[PDB]
């Protein structure tokens, strides 16, 4: 004998920050996870998360990431939780062999970013403890970042409870009964009916959106990162090593510099073993990948941030075809509104995607432009049942 205006099933990255924005606005708010938000099983946790205005993965995505870095500097003002720190972001890779570089230096000029440009030795010189051959060639930002992803989601939830939304914890939503004027979800602590539903179950999607109907391609991938005890004289913020993602033969890597003496923090991104979520070992080391392929990397570009193994994470990607998000209305469906497929990349987005949701499930629109995302495009391969 609860109703709710709106429910949202999954309140991690994308849910808590859409969940936020709703209960901002005095509309009546569940929210529903399987754990209790931050977590560890989920795609947000290993402290810190990148955040980059120059996009390499698509210039259309400067909007959303310049109103998202416009958020999380109004979250650090509202919570005594630390949200953003400006370490900029390193983006290199050999000279004319990085379509990611090369789309980053165009995303910089189409957009008017402020950003430097530089190549071969002065990467090293501008950055001791970086050592690139001369044929490479980066493009830094100095504004861009790092977020503290637990602590966002950690704030949004604090400030909507505070507003009234409620959070039912550790409660897996296990199906959904929608009506052209109506939402339910049933879960095995009871079930619950709303108005507008938003779905943002991150890389359970893949197992539960057929529950909806949906037959989209969306595939998990364990993904570990590892902090490496380093030379603190170089590799810690405090003497501006930036954040980084960069480019190399065999593959993409990302990293944070050492903060207050946790290590430089690095993950191998574009592999991953395919998982269920369900059943992925979350141990990190299991696979002797899991630490040699970062150190691989690591005594060749950084190799004062190559000493003992101080922690370790197993967290997960959740990747559509073409490794751009799905956010949009449910295809039959008005009154739902899913979020996913986030490929790896999407919580520098969060603040400005929960805003999305919000505009979305309110009002079956939104002010972003966010049809790169649309769930009916064709190299998603869509499908219903
Ligand atoms: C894993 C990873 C990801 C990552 C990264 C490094 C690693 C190791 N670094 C990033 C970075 O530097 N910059 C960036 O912008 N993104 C980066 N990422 C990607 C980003 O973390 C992911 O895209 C993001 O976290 C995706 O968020 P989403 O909201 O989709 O996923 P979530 O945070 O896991 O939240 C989903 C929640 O839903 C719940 N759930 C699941 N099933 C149910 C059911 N049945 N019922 C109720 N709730 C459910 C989960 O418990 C979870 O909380
Ligand atoms: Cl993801």
């Amino acid at each position: 004998s609860t109703h709710f205006d709106v429910i949202v099933v999954g309140a991690g990255s994308m849910g808590m920050a859409a969940g936020y924005q709703l209960a901002k606005q005095g509309v009546k708010t569940l929210l529903v996870d399987a754990f209790d938000p931050p977590h560890t099983n989920g795609s947000h946790h290993g402290d810190t998360r990148i955040i980059r205005h120059a996009y390499g993965e698509g210039r259309e995505y400067v909007p959303l990431a310049l109103r998202s870095q416009e958020l999380w500097y109004e979250l650090e003002k509202e919570t005594h939780h630390k949200i953003f720190t400006k370490t900029g972001v390193l983006v290199f890779g050999p000279k004319g062999e990085s379509a990611f570089v090369a789309e980053t230096m165009e995303a910089a000029k189409e957009h008017s970013l402020t950003v430097d440009l530089l190549e071969g030795d002065e990467i090293n010189k501008r950055w001791p403890g970086i050592t690139v051959p001369e044929n490479y060639n980066a493009i830094f930002e100095p504004n861009s970042g790092v977020l503290f992803s637990e602590n966002c989601i950690r704030a949004y939830r604090e400030l909507a409870e505070a507003r009234g939304a409620k959070v039912l914890t550790h409660t897996r939503v296990e199906d959904f009964d929608i009506s052209p004027d109506s939402v339910k979800i049933e879960t095995a602590n009871g079930s619950y009916t709303a108005d507008k539903l938003i779905v943002s179950m991150g890389a359970w999607n893949s197992k539960l959106l057929s529950k909806l109907n949906l037959d989209i391609p969306l595939q998990p991938y364990r993904q570990v990162v590892g902090f490496f005890e380093s030379d603190e004289s170089k590799y810690s913020n405090d003497i501006d090593f930036p954040g980084f993602m960069v480019e190399v033969p065999n593959g993409i890597y990302y990293g944070f510099p050492s903060f207050g003496g946790c290590g430089l923090k690095l993950g191998y991104h574009t592999f991953g073993q395919k998982i269920d979520p369900d059943t992925i070992n979350r141990e990190f080391g299991v696979y002797p990948e899991d630490e040699s392929n970062l150190r691989a990397f690591l005594e060749e570009y950084m190799p004062g941030a190559n000493g003992e193994l101080k922690r370790g994470a197993v967290c997960m990607y959740t990747k559509t075809l073409d490794e751009h998000f799905i956010i949009d209305l449910h295809p039959e469906h008005s009154n739902v509104v899913i979020a996913a497929g986030f490929s790896g990349h999407g919580f520098k987005f969060s603040s400005g995607v929960g805003e999305v949701l919000s505009q979305l499930a309110l009002t079956g629109k939104t002010e972003h432009d966010i049809s790169i995302f649309s769930i009916n495009r064709p190299a998603l391969k869509e499908s219903l049942q």
